[PDB]
């Protein structure tokens, strides 16, 4: 009889093995996952004004939104115990299912309010017919601390999509404020047209008392995605009731995308899903002086189609400017993107919720952190958005995690040589600044949440590597690697300018020993940090389900004058392992996050890599093991 040994060779078929045999096996100890199960879309998330205390929330099991809180963004607490739900479906307004939702702090009742999606028809695909009623957006009122989301009881607060539009989905409403906003839509239109009269109006503007915007994500059949936008009626704060349209303030047409290639962001798809919108700072969020981005997942599919099936889930994110729908009787505003990028280029990374998180807080507090912030949690899907084949779910007996909490703000990049590389057309980032010779570059930066990443070296094991140069071609073992599967590894990576038309591949191997290994690399020729994942497991060839197909983003380093002296700009990575969950961050601008299920026990193994083509110097090497519980109750 096999009793599970991950010493021993792997049996052929895992899913013939016993229930719950393989709980452990992957199971990251510091991410934010149900006690078991499968985990959705993050959604629902809100610092609750009394508490302080930040609320997470996340689809569970098909079954609805489930919950926990933190006090510190680096451990949490279930609300409650099987299953830890806040809100089901089976009511008159959601019947089969409920959707993604979002949270008003101090809203119906002077509580938690949440708006959601509530479903009464299935199947919804934008590939298919839509049924008319299948998603209406209904409100639901926080109870016992925010453990449970009683349904108000009256039908949905947004019953049907825009009149007559044949829309593709109509779901996951995000709530947000905004002065902007506020003042396009008080100002007289010609008015509203002169940037100077309408920034004049933004700085007086007042949070506390502004109206809540809605945007609701889809697209239209036989036009393209889109984001659709209401607001509290009339801009009244206190109305709840009645949600008015301001028309679709974001649309792309079918299956275009960002750039002429599809190359930085990669497509706008067929439809829109789980949009954000946020306001950010170099510092933050606000959403007074802040700039308008919006992180969104798209679904995107080859030719030909195969109806009900999204082939392509891109997790991207766009900053731009708002401005007046200008002469027309469309939408009431408008978003008109200025660059866009990934928020994660992980293939089963998807369906990102953020929310503001108040230097009022009481994590920020605990912290000291003195600003506003905007905290966003990344889905990553456990079995290829149940496209896997034959995954040995049984045997795990749960699914998919989030990735850690990022903290979303303006990045700036300084001391850029103003050549091509900063001019290419379609690019994730701006020009902020530039006399013709060096420029300042502004982008959306993506960095750990400061108290998770700080748990997670807290009280980790520090070894360092000795600063080496590889030009030959090799595959070098660290002095000491961990003997565990969870660990930091950080390191800076410096390229001469001859290696950008070389074939360099540079960087590390992961979780290795003789039968198994992941390798994290550079390429120039694509400018791109590569996953290879064709050797991570070896219970992959005989079974399926785990896929090992490369994973990558594109990541440009440009010419920099750091001192005095132009060099290619350094490849800041931190890698972080939690088990099979690996993200792979550069630059905070940069992420990209999969699933490395290898098997033996013995595969901890760390090498420097460097294919021989170019030359590579690697820097500050150092590995922290151990990283931390993030669940200290279960």
């Amino acid at each position: 009889s096999y009793h599970l040994d991950t010493t021993a060779p792997p049996p052929t078929n895992l899913s013939t093995l016993p229930n719950n045999t393989l709980f452990h096996l992957w199971r990251p100890r510091a991410h934010i996952l149900p006690a078991e199960g499968q985990i959705g879309d993050p959604c629902a998330h809100y610092t609750d004004p009394s508490t302080g205390l930040f609320h997470v929330g996340f689809l569970h099991d098909g079954d609805g939104i489930a919950g926990a809180t933190t006090a510190n963004l680096a451990t949490y607490t279930d609300t409650s115990d099987n299953g830890s739900f806040l809100i089901q479906p089976g009511g008159k307004n959601d019947p089969v299912a409920v959707f993604d939702g979002a949270v008003i702090p101090v809203g119906v009742n002077n509580t938690p309010t949440l708006l959601y999606t509530s479903v009464s028809f299935l199947p919804i695909h934008w590939s298919i017919p839509y049924t008319r009623g299948s998603e209406t957006q209904s409100l639901a009122v926080a109870r016992d601390g925010g453990r449970r989301f009683d349904k108000l009881d009256q039908g949905p607060v947004i019953a049907d999509h825009p009149f007559a539009v044949d829309v593709t989905a109509f779901r996951a409403p995000f709530v947000f404020r905004s002065a902007r906003l506020d003042v396009l839509l008080s100002l007289d239109e010609e008015v509203a047209r002169n940037e100077t009269a309408v920034q004049q109006a933004v700085d007086g503007w007042t949070e506390k008392n502004a109206p809540w915007y809605v945007a609701v994500s889809g697209g239209v059949h036989g036009v393209g995605p889109a984001q659709f936008l209401y607001r509290q009626n009339g801009g009244n704060a206190s109305e709840f009731q009645y949600w008015e349209y301001l028309g679709e303030w974001w649309q792309e047409a079918t299956n275009s995308s960002w750039g002429d290639e599809g190359t930085w962001a990669g497509r706008w798809g067929f439809n829109f899903e789980t949009g954000n919108v946020l306001f950010l700072t170099e510092e933050g969020h606000d959403p007074q002086t802040g700039e308008v981005f919006v992180t969104l997942g798209t679904e995107g599919s080859g030719l030909p189609i195969v109806p009900q099936v999204s082939s392509i889930h891109d997790m991207l994110w766009a900053a731009g400017e708002v401005g007046v729908g200008s002469e027309q009787e469309g939408a009431k505003v408008e978003f008109s993107p200025s660059m866009a990028g990934f928020l994660d280029w992980g293939f089963s990374a998807y369906a990102a919720a953020g929310k503001v998180l108040p230097a009022s807080s009481a994590v920020s507090k605990t912290s000291g952190v003195e600003v506003d912030r905007y905290v966003s949690f990344v889905w990553l899907t456990g079995d290829q958005y149940e496209q896997a084949d034959g995954f040995p779910t049984a045997q795990q007996g749960w699914t998919g995690s989030l990735l850690l909490p990022r903290e979303l703000k303006v990045q700036t990049v300084e001391n850029v040589v103003d050549n091509e590389l900063v001019r290419e057309e379609g690019v994730s980032w701006v020009v902020g600044e530039s006399d013709n010779q060096t420029a300042t570059l502004r982008t959306l930066g993506i960095t750990i949440a400061r108290e998770t990443k700080a748990a997670l070296l807290a009280n980790g094991s520090v070894t360092a590597e000795e600063d080496r140069t590889l030009q030959t071609a090799a595959v070098v073992p660290f002095a000491q690697s961990p003997s565990s599967k969870f660990f930091v590894l950080t390191a800076q990576l410096e390229f001469p300018a001859s290696a950008r038309s070389s074939p360099l591949q540079s960087g590390f191997e992961i979780l290795a020993s003789e039968l198994e290994r992941t390798a994290i690399y550079y390429q120039f020729s694509n400018e791109s940090l590569v996953v290879d994942r064709s050797q991570t497991s070896a219970a992959a060839p005989t079974n399926p389900g785990l896929d090992s197909f490369t994973e990558s983003g594109k990541l440009r380093l440009f010419d920099v004058i750091e001192n005095g002296q132009e060099q290619v700009e350094t490849l800041d990575l931190t890698v972080v392992v939690d088990n099979a969950v690996v993200e792979v961050y550069a630059n905070g601008r940069f992420a990209l996050s999969t699933w490395a299920r290898s098997w033996y026990d013995n595969s901890t193994q760390i090498r420097f890599f460097h294919n021989g083509e170019g030359e590579v110097q690697f820097r500050n090497v150092s590995v922290s093991e151990g990283l931390y519980n993030a669940w200290p109750e279960r």
